[PDB]
């Protein structure tokens, strides 16, 4: 039960970028300015009134990195007095940066709070490690990729992809069951892009072609002349006979979202419009050999802290980080396909990391208005054996 | 503006602060958070199953598992794997801000028992290589960036931080003779308070290679400085400038952990505690001079917390540079005599992540040494911040 009203006043995010891709030269930094001016704008939400900038980032890689939520903050107009604060919850940031807003109006330090989410995966560095101070002849120093070895917990030494396939062997699934889930993201995700579902949470970008400027407002990552054919042709590319391939995990992508959320006073006062209400939110952590069920206990939690039950929500989006992750989620909470991940997920558009829960969220908000719904829930798997789950209520 | 709950410190500890390149050169920021949280723990009689949420300061990501940082801290010094973990970064005020986010946690009743730390490791800054994943041009200028010489230029301003101080010393008309005799107070001040115990109870020493040594003494701090040695040494950044290499603050690596509970936690656990968190506030600033960021932050948390000034028996103000702090000790009227009493961030370094962490820490153990009531801790922030935290010593 959120201490005060929080509501959000505007939801956009940016097309997403595959791996270097259309995108590769925008650093996380520029692509959160980019969803953050869409949002002010679709929300008309004057930058002055915002009081506080939380972004979510996970991956620094960019050499001004360090500095991006400030940065975003100063380029879209909102004053020099509003703090700015990143935060890291790796897959989940998107997401945090929202409940860390809700945070902040609850306690009244904050009545307006632009809250992000963004990742620019193509430009995720190699680094030097262990030379300042002189090094030995014959020593074996690395051009370490830092998303590579990122993407390894070192707690448990296991890559994301093996975290998935225990999921998979733990709860039964094949990979035929991850193929045709791979497949139904497609399409789901291209009737959706076609029929429009994405234009009012869409955040254009301006972009450079051998062709010269275009506007970039498709997701790069999505392959819509997929078929179960081919999927079934591609190899298992961490485990032998597993289940995980290129064809079912998400996209290493480039991407960014903006929530802006706003107290009732403030939506009073400022004449904003409110789209939905944040009503319940919960963050659980859970075993890191398995952290891709994050989702089971989040939502769970969510729905008892909100005194509502699954039957209660009108959409439910589970980030789909692998096939066989995303599946194990379905089965353990009992999903109604028709009402999760409507519109596809991360293996049709990419899952860049900071970036998925501000675009889950965004979505969540423009297509359960469309739908005339109630309620909706959004919810991801964090590396390292965390889950987040955020419930809305339509205005 | 009361916290919505009590929030108590039930223990506060930092570890001893490496010189870059020194005696911690090889523990990760992850090893350090670690170390800092190990002694907290045992210090306040914590037991780890009774930690609901770790949040973790951390700045410059410099090890091949940085994004998992606070997870790992969490999972190392056993708190349950439901337990979960946040690495937030505020720059330079990161790590009064993880407390920060542990009292909003308590206070909209989310936690009751919050491991708060700051940590970095500044040593293991890597050097990145940037655009090489997708193609290189034949004549194209390719670096090994340091990362942190880079970070510490905020590029929207495109200046140094110490060109910032700089800015501060022309606005506010300090001498490069005041800015050198401001230094060598803080050496003599750590000095006297090292020799005299002071930082006994904070410290948690940490087992180093040499054989295998004890570490508990601050190492970056030149008890032998002189006034003549710091006159002698060139302005670094600005021709006939105030900054020099002896009276800004020493790159370094360091670590803290400050537990907090609810009144109902300490009550049910039996905790004793050692201070109340009284109030906090942050604030953004220009950029262009981001060292006067503790000015609007510790003036907004005496406001919200009823207080004044001439309450305050202690003071701290991070000592980025000599120029930085004199700006603000001139523009609140800071009496020298309560204010970073015990030396500062000249002598002891500024790992960006702990500097915070160790500041509370000492603003814990040394008001409860001098039998005072009230104490506030700040920092500027680059990029154009400033965090302040006020405690109030408990019986």
């Amino acid at each position: 039960a959120l201490l005060r009203g929080v509501f959000v006043v505007a939801a956009k995010r940016t097309p997403f970028g595959a791996y270097g891709g259309l995108l590769k030269d925008f650093t996380a930094t520029d692509l959160s300015e980019f969803a953050a001016k869409a949002a002010l704008s679709a929300g008309k939400v004057s930058p002055e009134t915002v009081d506080s900038v939380i972004m979510g980032n996970v991956l620094q890689s960019s050499s001004d990195a360090i500095y991006l939520a400030r940065h975003v903050g100063l380029r879209v107009g909102i004053p020099k007095e509003t703090p700015a604060l990143t935060i890291n919850r790796l897959c989940g940031s998107g997401f945090q940066s929202i409940v860390n807003g809700c945070q902040e109006i609850c306690v009244k330090e904050a009545e307006v709070v632009l809250c992000g989410g963004t990742e620019s995966m193509s430009q995720a560095p190699y680094c030097v490690r262990n030379v300042r101070f002189g090094t030995k002849l014959g020593s074996d120093i690395k051009l370490e990729d830092s998303l590579w070895v990122s993407l390894t917990d070192q707690h448990v030494q296991l890559p994301m992809a093996m975290t998935a396939e225990n999921l998979a062997v733990k709860h039964k699934i094949s990979r035929e069951e991850c193929d045709k889930y791979a497949l139904q993201s497609q399409q789901r995700w291209k009737a959706a892009n076609d029929a429009g579902y994405f234009n009012d949470e869409m955040a254009p970008i301006e972009v450079k072609t051998k062709k010269g400027k275009q506007t970039m407002q498709v997701d790069e990552h999505a392959r819509p002349q997929t078929t179960l054919e081919q999927l079934q042709k591609l190899p298992p590319v961490f485990k032998k006979d597993g289940t995980v391939t290129a064809g079912n995990a998400s996209g290493v992508a480039d991407g960014a979202g903006a929530v802006i959320i706003a107290s009732e006073d403030a939506v009073k006062k400022h004449n904003f419009t409110p789209l939905a209400r944040i009503v319940g939110y919960f963050v659980s952590g859970c075993d890191p050999s398995i952290m891709g069920i994050g989702p089971v206990p989040a939502i769970s939690g969510a729905l008892k802290k909100a005194g509502l039950s699954l039957k209660d929500m009108d959409l439910v989006e589970v980030n789909e980080a692998f096939a066989p992750q995303y599946l194990a989620v379905e089965r353990s909470l009992d999903l109604d396909i028709s009402k999760t991940n409507v519109n596809g997920g991360a293996i049709a558009l990419g899952h860049p990391l900071g970036g998925s829960g501000s675009r889950i969220t965004a979505h969540l908000v423009h297509e359960l208005r469309r739908r005339g719904g109630k309620y909706a829930v959004g919810s991801a798997c964090i590396g390292g054996g965390q889950g987040i789950a955020v419930i809305i209520q339509s205005t």
